[PDB]
DNA sequence: AAAAAAAAAA
C-alpha cells in the first residue's frame, strides 16, 4: 500500500446536505506528486420519489432530475461505491470547499444508507484536506509567483484557473472541477513548497494544538473566509478558552476588531450582539469573537508567519492588535464572559434525515447495521433484530422505501404514500411552482436555462401524479 | 476514533 490523494467533487440538487440529495460524484486518485492512478470515476444518483430539487441548483449545474434518473443508480448503490473508494487505506480525501460542503454530504449519504458517517476520514491512516483554505492562505502569506483575480480577490475555482492559464471548460461539472482542483494543487506545491508542505502537515488536529496555548493567549495568524476578502481573509487571533460544549472548538479573539464590548458589556447582551445581524447594530461595535474548529482543517500559524510587508498589503495594523492582546492578558474576567456566551440548549427536527448529530451509534448497533447491509433487501422485512437507537428503525424504513420500493408490502406502501402526500402539500407545490415561474421571467432571454425550468416543471408534474 | 445541526465558497 502507498499514500495517495483522492480528489473528489459533488454536484447536488440543493445546498442542504441533510435534506437535499446529491446528483453527481467525481474522483481521481493521485500519488504524492499529483499523477493520475487508474481511471477517473464519475457517476450519478437516481433521485427518490419523495424529493424535488432546488431550481437554483439545477440552474447552476444543468443537471436535470430526469438526467440523473436515467444514467444514475439508487442512493444505496451510490453510497456503497463512494464508500469503497473512500476507505482504501492510506488515502487523503480532499477537494475544494469540501470540509464545509462536500464532506457534510458524504456524512449524510453514509448515515442514510447505513455506513459509518466518519470512519472514511480517519481509519487506516485516512485523513481529509481542503484546498480552498490553502489558496486563501497562499494569497495572504506567500502570494509571489501566482495570479490572483479581483473585482477584491476572488477564490472561485473558475477564476483562479482562467487567470493562470488552465482549462476551465464547463464548470460545475464534477469531473472538470476535480481537474481544476488538481491544477491549483500542482501550481501552489511548485511555487510555494514551503507553505504547501507546512499546511498539509498541519491538517491533523494534534499538530494544530501544538500552536494553541490558552493560558498565555499566544497570538496566531489565522486565515479564514469569515474575516472577509477586504482584508485577505486574515487576522491575528488569540485563544481565550476551549469551547465549553464543543471539544473540537477553540474560542478566539480577533485582535484586529474592537474589544470595547468584551470589557464593557456582560454575558447575555454580548451573546445577543454576536448573533445580531451585521446591519442591525447601528453604531454598536461587533464582538470580535470567532470559533476555530480544529477538526475542520483551519489555517493557523505563529504570528510572524504574516510578514511585515504582507500585513501592510492587506491593511492589518499590528500595533493595534498587540495593543488589544496586552489589555486582554490583563483583564481575565473576559475569559469568563466569552465562555458564558457559548454555554447556553438546542432542539433537532423530528425528521430522521436531519438527525445525524444526535450522537454516535454504539458498537452493538454497528453490528446490527452491518447485518442490514449484508441482507438481501427482499429479506429485510423478515429480519428479526432489535435496535437500541430510536433513529435506526426510522432510517431503515426510508432506506427501503426510497431504494427498494417493490420490497414494501401493502401497509408499508400505504405509509409511504402518506409520507409522499405530506411532503407534496398544496402549499409546498405552490411555493415550488411560484419559484419556477419567477425564474422563467427572470431568464426569458435564455434558451439554455428555460429548457431546464421546463424540465423541472415536467418532472415535478409527473412525480406527484 | 468519530459530532454538532457573519463571509464567501459550494
Ligand atoms: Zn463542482
Amino acid at each position: 500500500q502507498q499514500s495517495t490523494f483522492l480528489f473528489h467533487d459533488y454536484e447536488t440538487f440543493g445546498t442542504h446536505p441533510a435534506l437535499d440529495r446529491p446528483a453527481q460524484f467525481a474522483a481521481i486518485r493521485t500519488d504524492s506528486e499529483f499523477n493520475v492512478i487508474g481511471e477517473p470515476e464519475v457517476f450519478y444518483c437516481k433521485p427518490a420519489d419523495d424529493y424535488l430539487p432546488q431550481p437554483g441548483a439545477v440552474l447552476i449545474t444543468g443537471i436535470t432530475p430526469q438526467e440523473a434518473r436515467a444514467k444514475g443508480e439508487n442512493e444505496a448503490a451510490f453510497a456503497a461505491r463512494i464508500h469503497s473508494l473512500f476507505t482504501v487505506p492510506k488515502t487523503c480525501i480532499l477537494g475544494y470547499n469540501n470540509v464545509r460542503f462536500d464532506d457534510e454530504v458524504t456524512r449524510n449519504i453514509f448515515y442514510r444508507n447505513f455506513y459509518d458517517p466518519y470512519a472514511w476520514s480517519w481509519q487506516h491512516d485516512n485523513s481529509r484536506w481542503d484546498l480552498l483554505d490553502v489558496m486563501r492562505a497562499c494569497y495572504a502569506l506567500r502570494p509571489e509567483g501566482i495570479n490572483w483575480p479581483e473585482n477584491l480577490p476572488s477564490f472561485r475555482l473558475e477564476h483562479l484557473t482562467k487567470a493562470n492559464g488552465i482549462e476551465h471548460s464547463n464548470a460545475h461539472d464534477a469531473m472538470a472541477d476535480v481537474y481544476a482542483t488538481i491544477a491549483m494543487a500542482k501550481l501552489v506545491k511548485t511555487r510555494q513548497p514551503r507553505l504547501f508542505d507546512y499546511l498539509f502537515t498541519h491538517r491533523n488536529k494534534h499538530k494544530l494544538m501544538a500552536l494553541i496555548d490558552v493560558p498565555q493567549m499566544k497570538p496566531l495568524v489565522h486565515v479564514s473566509g469569515m474575516f472577509g476578502a477586504w482584508r485577505g481573509n486574515t487576522s491575528w487571533v488569540a485563544p481565550l478558552a476551549w469551547h465549553p460544549e464543543n471539544r473540537n472548538a477553540v474560542i478566539m479573539v480577533d485582535l484586529a476588531g474592537d474589544i470595547s464590548p468584551l470589557l464593557e458589556l456582560d454575558s447575555d447582551t454580548l451573546r445577543e450582539r454576536l448573533y445580531t445581524a451585521k446591519t442591525d447594530l447601528g453604531d454598536n461595535a461587533a464582538v470580535p469573537v470567532k470559533l476555530v474548529h480544529i477538526n475542520k482543517c483551519p489555517v493557523l500559524a505563529q504570528a510572524n508567519t504574516l510578514r511585515p510587508e504582507d500585513a501592510d498589503r492587506l491593511g492589518i495594523n499590528r500595533q493595534h492588535c498587540l495593543d488589544n492582546l496586552k489589555i486582554l492578558r490583563e483583564n481575565p474576567q473576559v475569559r469568563e464572559k466569552v465562555v458564558a456566551i457559548f454555554a447556553e440548549p438546542f432542539t433537532p427536527s423530528d425528521n430522521v434525515d436531519a438527525q445525524l448529530y444526535n450522537g454516535f451509534f454504539s458498537d452493538a448497533d454497528r453490528a446490527a447495521m452491518k447485518i442490514v447491509l449484508e441482507t438481501e433487501p427482499r429479506n429485510l422485512p423478515a429480519l428479526d433484530i432489535t435496535f437500541v437507537d430510536k433513529r435506526i428503525e426510522k432510517l431503515l424504513f426510508n432506506y427501503r422505501a426510497r431504494n427498494f420500493p417493490g420490497t414494501l408490502d401493502y401497509a408499508e406502501q400505504q405509509r409511504w404514500l402518506e409520507h409522499r402526500r405530506q411532503v407534496f402539500t398544496p402549499e409546498f407545490l405552490q411555493g415550488y411552482a411560484d419559484e419556477l415561474q419567477m425564474l422563467v421571467q427572470q431568464y426569458a432571454d435564455d434558451k439554455e436555462k428555460v429548457a431546464l425550468l421546463k424540465a423541472l416543471w415536467q418532472y415535478a408534474d409527473e412525480i406527484v401524479h
